[PDB]
């Protein structure tokens, strides 16, 4: 019943689905309900890759120095659960239903209010969801991940005073020119003037055109700037058994030794930009012990996660060009597969032919399907991108994802009888946020 009261609310919120730039119904939610977001400070996440990622490693490592955290995150895998979490796990199914109930008067204020002038969004209502929440609890720090962009994000009401950009590139796809410098300032909307210390812009690897960008919005909101490859880096990096041991230069100094159990140099990355975030966010040299003991406790379901061995199977949500390439290049480098299949669904605003040319080299041959979103490529579509870049014999269909696991795993059974292949393989399962969760799901683990 718990279960079903969440699915209730999610109906409900599902029936929601205009923009508001200006943030006016947010804003003026957060009004009625006391401004809940201003009375914890928190660490305000943007970027195109590794947000979730980030997001995840600063809720571990202030947790790690025994802060008591909310953490708001999205998209969610398996459960919109995922989306609110205290001390590092998501809330229950009843707390989420109680703190929907506890908000839902003020927003049913604000939808007739703002129809009286479009009701709230369901991302809107989230958010003010997890800002209550975090309330409720309460929490010494938030850690938040913008849903999308920045500057008009329904997140954006909180003035943080540390903003982190973490690597930017194509996700969304409007056109196929990029104004990479529109998409910069959007996501730099996050960075404000402070009321306090200044605020702090923590940046990851950027292109230059990027990084231009955000430092002019650094300056305009008079914040301090620590960007990766200057203020702090990754050092040296070993690869090793369920991960990779790390040697990191953060603000206050070296740190050494660091286990961290995931898989891909795209997360060592992650990893020194979530460090010295937490850093600015406290000042500094952070206790090494802690630091190490936060990493080692890290976890990110649904990025290069194994479902099990013999054969492997990994699911990931990987949905724009840099993620199926920091997937392809980890599955290259971190693993020795001789034979690997994909099992693939996309959602159609992706740059799905960019995902597919990362994905080429490594996927023997890939199985594509429907992941059961609404706003999933069709199969016959999928296939045919898929053959221009595979060649139609490398490709297959199946109507749903149980059956295209069953297809991988019929191929991945021949190539293990097969003497000259791999008489050492695997399935990885990709391409969307909702293909990697309806797996996990599949797999019956329980959201984290
Ligand atoms: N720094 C990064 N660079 C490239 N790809 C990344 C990075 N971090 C994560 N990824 C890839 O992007 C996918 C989504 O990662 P996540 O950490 O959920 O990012 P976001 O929240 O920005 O969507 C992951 O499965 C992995 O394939
Ligand atoms: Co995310
Ligand atoms: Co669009
Ligand atoms: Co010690
Ligand atoms: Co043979
Ligand atoms: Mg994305």
């Amino acid at each position: 019943d718990e279960i079903a009261s969440l699915l209730q609310v999610e109906h409900l919120l599902d029936q929601r689905w205009r923009i508001d730039p200006s943030l006016t119904r947010i804003s003026a939610l957060m009004d009625l309900l006391g401004s809940p977001q201003r009375s914890y400070p928190s660490i305000h996440i943007a970027g195109t890759n590794g947000k979730t990622s980030v997001a995840r490693m600063v809720d571990a490592l202030v947790t790690a120095l025994h802060r008591r955290t909310g953490r708001t995150t999205s998209p969610h895998l398996q459960s919109p659960v995922e989306r609110i979490s205290i001390d590092g796990k998501p809330i229950s199914p009843a707390q989420y239903v109680a703190t929907y109930r506890e908000i839902e008067p003020l927003v049913a204020l604000i939808d007739q209010q703002s129809q009286a002038s479009p009701a709230m969004s369901k991302f809107e209502v989230l958010t003010a969801m997890a800002f209550a929440a975090f309330a409720d609890a309460p929490v010494d720090v938030a850690v938040v991940e913008v849903g999308m962009g920045g500057r008009w994000d329904a997140t954006n009401v909180i003035n943080a005073p540390v903003a982190v950009i973490t690597p930017i590139s194509i996700d969304h796809v409007d056109y196929l020119g990029a104004d990479i410098a529109g998409i910069a300032g959007e996501k730099a909307g996050i960075i404000t003037r402070a009321p306090s210390p200044d605020t702090v812009a923590v940046i990851g690897r950027q292109v230059p055109k990027v990084m231009e960008v955000l430092l002019a919005e650094s300056v305009r909101a008079d914040a301090s700037v620590a960007r990766e490859d200057s203020e702090f880096a990754v050092l040296r990096r070993q690869i090793a058994v369920g991960g990779q041991v790390l040697q990191l230069q953060g603000l206050g100094g070296v740190y050494s030794d660091i286990y961290l159990p995931l898989h891909g140099e795209h997360q060592a990355h992650n990893a020194v930009l979530a460090l010295a975030s937490v850093e600015a966010f406290f000042g500094a040299q952070l206790d090494g012990d802690a630091v190490r003991a936060g990493f080692a406790a890290v976890t990110s379901p649904g990025r290069l996660e194994r479902m099990r061995s013999a054969p492997t199977v990994f699911i990931d949500a990987a949905h724009n060009p840099a993620g199926a390439s920091a997937l392809a290049q980890t599955l290259a480098h971190e693993f020795d597969f001789r034979f690997l299949v994909g099992v693939l669904s996309v959602l159609g605003d992706k740059d799905v032919d960019g995902i597919l040319a990362a994905l080429e080299p490594v996927f023997d041959s890939v199985v594509v399907t429907h992941n059961g979103s609404p706003r999933a490529l069709d199969v016959e579509a999928l296939a045919l991108a898929a053959g221009e870049r595979f060649g139609p014999d490398r490709v297959r269909t199946a109507e749903n994802l149980r059956d295209a696991i069953d297809v991988a795993t019929s191929l991945v059974d021949d190539a293990a009888a097969d003497p000259d292949v791999a008489g050492r393989t695997g399935i990885v399962i990709t391409g969307s946020v909702v293909t990697a969760g309806a797996a996990r799901t599949l797999f019956g683990r329980d959201p984290q």
